[PDB]
């Protein structure tokens, strides 16, 4: 079977999507990330299903995918970890204001546009309902993102129970990652060090066409 091993509880903008890469080459994917969700027929809905509090069975979202990383998930790591008890809980983390620097100058414009694209109304919904409920409905207000980020990681850190919980900045490469899990370290291999910009404006690219 296909089991939920590694919940992801960092925020965007924290490595994310190269931890995705990472975690797949480690032969811990599929893994879930924010562009998986435009892959996904079906999935935005049930991201706002899930906002909106209904009940969402996770096994619709989930059951083809051993991991998952960046938003939507991180926001729900609590209920998460409860879902999947064995599997570890995986925060990436950052300085806060280099975070946030790369926070608003990539996905604060695309979650605060207007947009008139039939296409993008799921996903603005959804990045909204993020935008409310976990930043206030405020993302310009830098000292107020910055104790959001803080206070996010904080509270997964005194959450989780230590030995199931690695805290991890992707600057420090294989070694932890591979050593917290037991996996070999892929020799001769750098660390993923994929930026997550040009590759969402093609998903949106390809959305607004109707490719794929
Ligand atoms: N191996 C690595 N070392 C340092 N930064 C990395 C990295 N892999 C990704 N990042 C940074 O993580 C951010 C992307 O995170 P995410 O996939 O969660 O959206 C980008 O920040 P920048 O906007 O500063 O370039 C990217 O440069």
């Amino acid at each position: 079977a296909t089991s939920m091993k590694i919940i992801g509880a960092g925020f965007g903008r924290t490595g994310t999507l190269s931890v995705k890469a990472a975690l797949e080459t480690l032969g811990l994917g599929p893994c879930y990330h924010m562009l998986t969700t435009f892959e996904e027929p079906g999935h935005l809905r049930l991201w706002n299903a899930v906002s909106r509090g209904e009940r969402v069975d996770w096994a619709e979202i989930f059951a083809r995918y051993r991991s998952t990383v960046d938003w939507p998930a991180c926001d729900h790591w609590e209920t998460l970890a409860k879902e999947y008890p064995e599997a570890k809980v995986l925060l990436t983390v950052r300085d806060s204001e280099r975070w946030y620097d790369s926070f608003r100058q990539t996905l604060a414009p695309l979650w605060s546009a207007e947009s008139a694209d039939p296409e993008l109304a799921e996903y603005l919904d959804l990045v909204r309902h993020i935008t409310a409920h976990t930043f206030g409905g405020r993302l310009d207000d830098r000292a107020h993102a910055i104790a959001v980020f803080e206070e996010h990681n904080r509270r997964v850190r005194a959450s989780i129970p230590s030995e199931r919980l690695l805290v991890f900045d992707v600057r420090e490469g294989w070694e932890p990652l591979c050593a917290f899990f037991g996996r070999p370290v892929p020799p001769d291999t750098p660390f993923p060090h994929l930026n997550d910009r040009a590759a969402f404006q093609e998903l949106l690219s390809r959305r607004l066409a109707h490719r794929g």
